């Protein structure tokens, strides 16, 4: 799988298309009743992936509903993250006793649309990241993906907004050239609903098959 290359009580599942036959669980069906086909397909497929991952940890097939801000609602004692983009649906789930939080993101490995890099990056990131990343890789898109995994790991623990300017992310590249590590440093107050405050979040990135994947797994 693609997500295994960005991961270190934890399970995952991913699909690259929307298989025929899959349906939402009855409890999930109202959430996409008036949604277009592209949205229903990604919603149904990513939650099938979530249930495949949850099954590996011994959780019965459960619906994945949404919270007030759209965040996924996991079964008791579980945490996880979902992502879907063109050609990718992915889920990573963990047991809360050992895994405090998970955040993952996937995006096509393409240059960012005009003007978006400046809206999602800090000046030091634009200056330093091209020097730590392999030539010709879309480091701007990889930066955006790391910001998204950071927010997805952050929000279940804080229930607070995190802006793109509120996290400074530094990168390293493995010897292979297409995978590496990152560290996201939270610049604002990192107080959480329970447990110690969030300061630095360590994650991994990977470019493979036209996709960028990022994941953060915070140990309990
Ligand atoms: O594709 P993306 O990377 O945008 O991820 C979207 C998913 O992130 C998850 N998500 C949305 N808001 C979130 C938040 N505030 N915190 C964490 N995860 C969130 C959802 O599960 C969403 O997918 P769904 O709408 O099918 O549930
Ligand atoms: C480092 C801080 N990152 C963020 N706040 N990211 C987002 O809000 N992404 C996002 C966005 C952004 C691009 C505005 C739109 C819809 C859904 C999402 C989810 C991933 C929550
Ligand atoms: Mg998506
Ligand atoms: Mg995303
Ligand atoms: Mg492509």
């Amino acid at each position: 799988t693609l997500v295994a290359s960005v991961l270190p009580d934890l399970a995952y599942a991913e699909l690259y298309s929307d298989p025929p036959g899959l349906t939402p669980l009855p409890e999930e069906a109202p959430l996409i009743a008036r949604s277009v086909a592209k949205r229903r397909n990604e919603f149904i497929t990513v939650r099938h992936c979530a249930r495949i991952a949850l099954d590996q940890l011994g959780v019965p097939p459960a619906p994945i509903l949404k919270g007030d801000k759209g965040e996924p609602c996991w079964p008791d004692g579980m945490v996880g993250s979902l992502t879907h983009c063109a050609g990718y649906r992915g889920a990573v789930v963990g047991r809360r006793d050992a895994v405090r939080s998970v955040g993952i993101d996937a995006e096509p490995h393409d240059v960012l649309p005009n003007g978006v890099l400046d809206a999602i990056s800090l000046p030091a990131e634009r200056a330093d990241m091209p020097r730590t990343m392999p030539a010709a890789l879309h480091w701007d898109r990889i930066l955006f993906c790391a910001k998204e995994a950071t927010y997805k790991a952050w929000f279940p623990l804080t229930k607070r907004w995190l802006g793109f300017e509120d996290a400074h992310i530094t990168f390293e590249t493995d010897s292979t050239g297409w995978t590496g590590r990152f560290v996201s440093r939270i610049l604002i107050d990192g107080s959480t609903l329970s447990g110690p405050p969030l300061t630095t979040l360590r994650g991994r990135w990977s470019v493979e098959r036209g996709l960028v994947l990022t994941a953060i797994v915070l140990a309990g």
